[PDB]
């Protein structure tokens, strides 16, 4: 049970709680589902740690009160 502090492009604090033993991809799928944004366009960064999708949250050593920032880097064409 670790609380996650998410902060979208608007700078809004989205407060949800998850499991430390959960997988990155599963939490990013929750974010993706919420904002409606494919992982190919959005990537999260917390404590300089990049989401690899497969590693658990504990695999990034840090626990609750972590901040997930959305990085939207795209061009279209």
């Amino acid at each position: 049970m670790m609380q996650i502090f998410v902060k979208t492009l608007t700078g809004k604090t989205i407060t949800l709680e998850v499991e430390s033993s959960d997988t990155i991809d599963n939490v990013k799928a929750k974010i993706q589902d919420k904002e409606g944004i494919p992982p190919d366009q959005q990537r999260l960064i917390f404590a300089g740690k990049q989401l690899e999708d497969g590693r658990t949250l504990a695999d990034y050593n840090i626990q609750k009160e972590s901040t997930l920032h959305l990085v939207l880097r795209l061009r279209g064409g």
